[PDB]
């Protein structure tokens, strides 16, 4: 196809495979990105004249752009999702599986003539820091451009990821189409789509089949697909760890700097926690990130951090200078992509959370929205901004090494409004990996229903794993048999969203929670005491520092208590979630649930 002859590498794999796909998809060119300033105009140009973007307003914003999304092809699709190993097993009860001959019969009839009447993108991209030894590359072919301007921001894309590959360097091979053939002549959509979705990962052959979805972590290859659902399955294949983790630098009064690593299920509080600002006199906080945290020990025996991703794909609605100034300044430089917002008359953006209370506004189908009147959201609950990481005032200096931070502290948490105290601390690695395990959170989804239950979200990875959740487990108790333990990061876990029983919030958590990590920094430095509990070491009220808090201390003991009748209680739907798990359960984690058991009498 034209012009592959006119593309810039001698890498003969990468230029087969990108003929094959061709002959395949049959589109009207092929195009390999480079990632310049220029070419990203260019696309944005492009998307512009197609009516996908809106330019905003320049006076209000530097280089940004809205786009909006066909109503059908709105979110992650996880009924959709397949993880294709060759045999169920090694899916495991929380992944959908499906033959991969009988997947591939079923996507290659898709992609068959798919692309017919569009470019087809070969877009080259880096994982993590450029330059490591052996850093992660990918290629994502895709026709669509939407998907090639947010890969810019969300990795490192283009003429440095090609380079790094050499001529026969190993990358993910990951296949997009929005699935949306064009007839000669025909008049294209703004946002093409099919109401058939598939997103298949080949973990074996570290392979992303995704069709028919433009739509986020469907289309953007490697913020799920690759840096969780590949990545998981190389991680355990390789040594190291891909979790579902924000990195968060706190910097205490004397000069001293604590790397933590922080795994919470989806709107269970990442992205505040991960550009916290402290309410404690003389302690400060930097991000390396609010989502992905890529974790290997170190010639020391430390575990390192580093985020694989280049930039924040954030969810918009809830987000304003009160809640998260540091999130607004990262927009405000501009050269972002905001995805189903509402759109101002002066051309600015909007959505519910956001200052101002906007009379009118034109909502993200395109239609007139009024104050007061309009029983629709302005901006989709779920609306996007994508906007890059180097913009964030907060960024911490060491966001582009590739050697990483070093670990001190794990956490773990979900939302419990009874049960779990506000922070424990784990006994060892092993029953680390047990309160990772049988995480729990009150949350439902439109397509779950019911209701009031606990979802277990073992490491708030439930939706990401890339193999069987019971060898996942074994993963993690492995790399800590393994490991010097006086080198390890401590495990805790949270809970800001307990209850009192007149049900308000029993600790004020956001910016406060300061004082939790001022614990932890404290277990730490051996400064602070804790109680051993039946699930772990809990600091009473005095080991926590409350000066300057607001609060009635019986609240916050309330947030600390360790109930053995509400724990028994618990036993029986963690029993049940670790049946679920079914033959992979490690005996490791079956002991610490008898251990539990056992202490909880
Ligand atoms: N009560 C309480 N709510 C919080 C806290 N942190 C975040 N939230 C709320 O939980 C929701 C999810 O927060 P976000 O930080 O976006 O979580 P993410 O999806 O994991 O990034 C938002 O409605 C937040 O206001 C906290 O410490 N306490
Ligand atoms: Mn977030």
């Amino acid at each position: 196809i034209p012009g592959l002859d006119t593309a810039p590498t001698n890498h003969q794999g990468l230029l087969s495979w990108v003929e094959e796909v061709a002959e395949l998809t049959q589109p009207d060119r092929v195009v390999f990105t480079d990632g310049s300033e220029e070419e990203f105009q260019r696309l944005c140009d492009q998307l512009v004249e197609a009516g996908t973007f809106i330019r905003l307003n320049p006076e209000k914003h530097k280089n940004s752009y809205l786009a909006l999304s066909d109503p059908s092809d709105v979110a992650r699709v996880e009924s959709r999702t397949y993880i294709c190993s060759a045999k169920e097993i090694d899916a495991g009860p929380t992944n959908n599986w499906m033959d991969p001959g009988e997947m591939r019969s079923i996507m290659k009839d898709l992609y068959r003539g798919c692309m017919r009447g569009r470019t087809m993108y070969v877009v080259p991209f880096c994982m993590g820091p450029l330059g490591a030894e052996d850093p992660k590359l990918g290629v994502e072919i895709t026709d669509s451009e939407y998907v090639v301007v947010s890969m810019r921001t969300m990795t490192r894309m283009g003429k440095a990821a090609l380079e790094k590959m050499g001529d026969d360097g190993f990358f993910v091979k990951a296949l997009h189409s929005v699935g949306a053939p064009l007839e000669p002549g025909q008049k294209d959509v703004a946002w093409p789509c099919s109401e058939t979705k598939y997103i298949t990962h080949f973990p074996e052959t570290r392979e992303i089949w995704s069709y028919g979805s433009g739509y986020g972590g469907n289309a953007l290859l490697g913020k799920k697909c690759y840096s969780l659902r590949i990545a998981s399955a190389m991680a355990h294949d390789e040594g190291w760890l891909a979790e579902h983790m924000l990195i968060l630098k706190l910097i205490s009064p004397e000069n001293k700097a604590y790397y933590f690593a922080a795994a919470f299920p989806s709107a269970c509080g990442k992205t505040n926690l991960a550009m916290l600002q402290p309410t404690i006199p003389g302690w400060r906080a930097e991000t390396l990130g609010d989502d992905i945290a890529w974790m290997r020990f170190g010639k020391d025996g430390r575990l390192y951090a580093v985020n694989p991703e280049f930039g924040f794909f954030g969810v918009a609605p809830g987000t304003n200078w009160k809640s998260n100034p540091n999130a607004m300044r990262t927009i405000a430089a501009g050269n972002t992509v905001f995805t189903n917002v509402a759109l101002t008359d002066d051309g600015d953006v909007w959505w519910e959370g956001l200052e101002g209370d906007p009379q009118h506004l034109i909502d993200w189908k395109g239609n007139d929205w009024y104050f007061r009147e309009t029983e629709t959201n302005a901006a989709h609950p779920n609306s996007r901004y994508c906007t890059p990481m180097s913009q964030c005032p907060i960024l911490a200096p060491e966001w582009d090494d590739p050697q990483g931070v070093p670990i001190s502290g794990i956490l773990f948490g979900g939302r419990r409004k009874t049960t779990v105290p506000l922070v424990t601390e784990a006994r060892d690695w092993q029953h680390g990996v047990f309160i990772g395990a049988t995480l729990g959170s009150e949350q439902t989804a439109a397509a779950e229903g019911k209701v009031g239950n606990v979802r277990r979200d073992p490491m708030a990875m439930l939706p990401f794993l890339g193999y069987n959740v019971g060898d996942y487990f074994q993963h993690w108790i492995n790399l800590g048999k393994h490991a010097d333990e006086s080198k390890l990061p401590k495990v805790f876990f949270v809970n800001w969203f307990r209850r009192g029983d007149d049900g308000r919030f029993l600790w004020p958590g956001f910016g406060e929670n300061s004082r939790v990590l001022k614990w932890i920094v404290d277990r730490i430095e051996h400064k602070a005491g804790g109680a051993t509990t039946p699930i772990g070491t809990v600091p009473a009220v005095e080991d926590l520092d409350l000066d300057g808090l607001d609060v009635d201390a019986a609240d916050v003991a309330a947030a600390l208590a360790v109930d053995a009748d509400e724990w028994r209680q618990e036993l029986p739907l963690i029993e049940e979630w670790l049946q679920f798990v079914g033959e992979k359960l490690p005996t490791g984690v079956k002991d610490e649930f008898d251990a539990l058991k056992e202490r909880l009498g």
